[PDB]
């Protein structure tokens, strides 16, 4: 029994955390990692300094983008090494799922906000040097990626749905271009990255415009078929 | 023969760069990590990034400090760990002095940029969970740390003897602040660290007040004797 590692990867609002915590429930064989930025977005000291760069984030984003993409970066890291190390000794078939990833980390957010000067080169080259080295210090890649596409549209209605404060005024232009960065990276493959295996790693796109709280079978029978071919 | 790891510590300009260059050429199992940002203070994306951030960091403290604290220290770790995997294989008694340490990084100089207001709380706070953090992922634990203890008016004159430009306008005052630092970690042993190992490191004090580019047999005698007690 070695883990397998399967990223949920998604557009804001997509239904990755709705998702998981259904995923969790089905089998004693199945873990999850929650996002460190979603748990900051709701006591620790990793939250109490999470809080703090993501208000701070909305205020400054050219100020404050290289602190809060290492220090969330650094947290997934943690977390995930946490579980891998901690959960699922005596599973059968055991599978951690990942909110999402170190590579949406680095290939949509981290690149988006250079994109939109908010790193400058400096802050960019050192980030990525950083998360190519990091990464090096390897039982975090991924088995396979599975990819809830959703609308911008989609997404924007879900964020209203969600109703957190800080992010009503998040525009559609925004949730635009990271639905391009995710098509590009997960259903094209266009994305250069600087991890030769991503380009080989399964991925399974499931389209989550329709509401799945209620009616999800049919999500998890493509899952445990993608997961059987593993 | 496994590498024994000796840090060598003192204020800027106490002359470590020149002993570490004695050292190095004394024994073909003795080695040398010199310091990342000394090499930027002279090609490679480290020393472009390392360059572009040390310039930033003498125009805006307040803005730069954590980028730069965060990319000395992972700078200082990649080379010290490169050393210590690459070189001294078939050494008999293999030693590797590092020109400074991740300690002095935390304890000496980001710890006096959070006393001086150049990173706020959560800069702070976010940098020594990433330390605390980065360290654990362990073989760069010293054997031994050797102090070279000059006066800060030592340390100002031989800032006006290295001549580099940018340097010129420190005053005695950051000095004296740093020395008061070394005194408390390495003489009076006054410092709380969150390595418990640091507090049984033996510590070599040497006096290099007295140049000692043509006369400094009495301090390596020194150094071979603490050695031969590791
Ligand atoms: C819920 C989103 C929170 N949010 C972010 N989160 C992450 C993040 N990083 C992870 N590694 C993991 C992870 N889970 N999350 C990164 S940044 C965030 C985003 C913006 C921001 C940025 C760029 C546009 S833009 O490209 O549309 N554009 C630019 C040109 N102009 C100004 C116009 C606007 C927009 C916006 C916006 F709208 F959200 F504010 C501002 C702050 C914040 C905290
Ligand atoms: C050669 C020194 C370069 N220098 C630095 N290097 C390092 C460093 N970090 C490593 N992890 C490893 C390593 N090898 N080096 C960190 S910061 C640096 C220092 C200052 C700076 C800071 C504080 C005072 S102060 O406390 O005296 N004080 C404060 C209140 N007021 C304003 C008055 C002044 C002074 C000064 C000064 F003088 F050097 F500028 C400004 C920039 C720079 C790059
Ligand atoms: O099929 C779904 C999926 C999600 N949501 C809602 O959409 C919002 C965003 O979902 P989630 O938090 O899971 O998005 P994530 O940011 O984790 O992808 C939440 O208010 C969910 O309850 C929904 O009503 N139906
Ligand atoms: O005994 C000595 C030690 C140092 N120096 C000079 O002092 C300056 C600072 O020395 P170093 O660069 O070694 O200091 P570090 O910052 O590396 O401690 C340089 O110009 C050295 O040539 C000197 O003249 N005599
Ligand atoms: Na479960
Ligand atoms: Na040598």
């Amino acid at each position: 029994t070695r883990i397998k590692k399967i990223s949920i990867e998604g557009n804001i609002a997509a239904g990755k955390s709705t998702f998981v915590n259904i995923l969790k429930q089905l089998s004693e064989d199945w873990e999850v990692v929650p996002e460190p930025v979603a748990r900051w977005s709701n006591l620790t000291m990793e939250q109490k300094n999470g809080g703090n760069v993501l208000q701070m984030m909305y205020e400054k984003p050219e100020r404050w983008s290289f602190t809060f993409q290492t220090y969330a970066c650094l947290s997934r890291i943690r977390a995930q090494l946490a579980s891998l190390n901690g959960k699922l000794k005596d599973a059968e078939k055991p599978v951690l799922f990942f909110e999402r990833s170190v590579y949406s980390d680095r290939y949509i957010f981290a690149s988006n906000l250079y994109e939109s000067e908010s790193m400058n080169e400096t802050e960019w080259t050192i980030y990525q040097d950083w998360h190519d080295w990091m990464n090096n210090q390897q039982s975090l890649e991924l088995d396979g990626i599975i990819y809830l596409q959703a609308t911008p549209e989609t997404c924007l209605h879900r964020i209203y749905l969600r109703g957190r404060n800080e992010e009503q005024g998040i525009p559609l232009e925004y949730l635009e271009k990271l639905h391009y960065k995710h098509e590009s990276w997960l259903l094209h493959r266009t994305l250069k990255t600087n991890f030769d295996y991503l380009q080989e790693v399964p991925i399974l796109t499931l389209d989550v415009n329709e509401d799945f709280k209620d009616k999800y079978e049919s999500l998890v029978e493509k899952v445990k078929e993608f997961l059987s071919t593993l």
